[PDB]
């Protein structure tokens, strides 16, 4: 199964209480990771609520830095707003 979350939801989740964004079409709660980003949280509070898939993707993460985004999926975007 898979759970999908619409842009209108995840755009609720823009703060130190719950931070959520969306890369591709997968949604991460980022939340427990914002005081251990090595880029800062202020980056990613600034993204925060919406899909930052450029941001992410221009400033040139590592394979390292992409393996570990894995574990804070949490689900996928609703085809509806893909
Ligand atoms: C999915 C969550 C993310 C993870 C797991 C993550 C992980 C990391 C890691 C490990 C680094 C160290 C350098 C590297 O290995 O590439 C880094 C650097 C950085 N990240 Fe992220 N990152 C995430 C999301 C983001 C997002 C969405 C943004 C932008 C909106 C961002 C902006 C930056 C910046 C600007 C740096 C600093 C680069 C520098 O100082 O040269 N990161 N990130």
């Amino acid at each position: 199964a898979v759970k999908y979350y619409t842009l209108e939801e995840i755009q609720k989740h823009n703060n130190s209480k719950s931070t959520w964004l969306i890369l591709h079409y997968k949604v991460y709660d980022l939340t427990k990771f914002l005081e251990e980003h090595p880029g800062g949280e202020e980056v990613l509070r600034e993204q925060a609520g919406g899909d930052a898939t450029e941001n992410w993707e221009d400033v040139g993460h590592s394979t390292d830095a992409r393996e570990l985004s894995k574990t804070f999926i949490i689900g996928e975007l609703h085809p509806d707003d893909r």
